């Protein structure tokens, strides 16, 4: 059965609803993005409209092979009607794809749903400037002030400095990023792009990143691992044993791989600056923790809040136990007695 937290009053919608059967009263699903704990459930035997972002809609048909017919793609930043609401789509800032969903009720109600998302000031001059949000459902995965970490830009210039070093000092260095969905692309992209080399991968991985819509991809990726000194590889084999097992593999083209883990944020984050990072060694194989979020920070957060002020609050991450709710509700007090709404 549907939680609550995932329906939307005084309409037939449902938001990121697909492992609940068939919801009763639910004329159209939602999908925020292309994340598996979000789709769980679609496949090519569902038969009720689902409403998504193009990106999205090009990853069920291809991905999951969800038939044509039920695939509702909306543009960006765009008023639409949807079975008689208006409903606004807007940039989530989290992987290809994802949105948030503004619905305008028949009753005069105003409901932001942020899917998952990474705040940012730039969110402060779309159309969420122009009107009051009543109710906001927010993705409240880092809601604790111990969840700092750097901008992907800090953590891009690490990447791109640390790879482009260790290439140059051994020109016969291999360079390895681990992945496990989509999201964080420009992790590989901009290494690859430093040294002058397509991305090789898996067929399957390969698939996954045509439908994204990124510009020039074909210049940028190959499946032809053997031209390439930046791979991909699924995120179970950037340890030790998979990565020498992967060396094997290249003919004796390399003697030294560097890898990078991108995680979200890991408690090292709490002592050690961006710049101050260190690998594992083991060998000639060097493994890099990176601390690239696609979700906000409690401060991007604070101040996204701050400044929607909506009228109420429900958290759509973090919800399972007392005491996380106990404390979320704690900090949305704090942040309206400091901000005055
Ligand atoms: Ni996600």
């Amino acid at each position: 059965t549907c939680p609550f937290y995932k329906k939307i009053p005084g309409t037939g919608f449902t938001v990121d609803a697909f492992q609940y059967g068939v919801v009763e009263g639910c004329t159209a699903y939602f999908l925020t993005h292309f994340h598996s704990d979000h789709y769980a459930g679609l496949s090519k035997h569902f038969t009720f409209p689902v409403y998504c972002s193009e990106i999205t809609g090009n990853l069920l048909k291809n991905k999951l092979h969800v038939q044509e017919q039920y695939i509702h793609p909306l543009p960006l930043d765009t008023e639409c009607i949807v079975n008689g609401v208006k409903v606004v789509l807007l940039d989530a800032n989290h992987c290809p794809g994802a949105v948030m969903i503004l619905f305008y009720l028949p009753n005069g109600t105003v409901i932001l749903h942020t899917g998952d998302f990474r705040a940012d000031p730039s969110m402060e001059r779309s159309l969420l400037a122009d009107q009051k949000v009543h109710m906001l459902y927010l993705d409240t995965t880092y809601c604790s002030p111990e969840y700092t970490f750097p901008s992907q830009q800090e953590v891009i210039r690490f990447a791109i400095n640390t790879a482009f070093e260790a290439v140059t000092l051994n020109p016969h260095a291999l360079v390895v990023c681990g992945t496990y969905s989509i999201g964080k692309e420009k992790v590989f992209l901009a290494i690859a792009d430093v040294l002058g080399s397509k991305v090789g991968m898996s067929q399957e991985k390969y698939k996954t990143l045509q439908c994204l819509n990124i510009p020039e991809i074909n210049s940028l990726i190959t499946t032809d691992m053997c031209s390439s000194l930046v791979h991909l590889l699924p995120m179970m084999q950037i340890n030790f044993k998979g990565l020498q097992s992967h060396l094997k593999k290249c003919g004796g083209k390399y003697n030294q791989i560097l890898a990078f883990r991108p995680t979200g944020w890991t408690h090292s984050n709490k002592f050690t600056r961006i710049a101050d990072v260190i690998p594992q060694t083991k060998g000639n194989i060097s493994i890099y923790g990176i601390p690239y979020s696609e979700h906000s920070s409690y401060l991007e957060m604070k101040r996204f809040v701050q400044w929607l002020k909506p009228q109420k609050i429900i958290p759509t991450v973090n919800v399972g136990t007392w005491k996380s709710r106990s404390t979320m509700e704690k900090y949305f007090r704090e942040w309206k007695l400091e901000a005055g709404y």
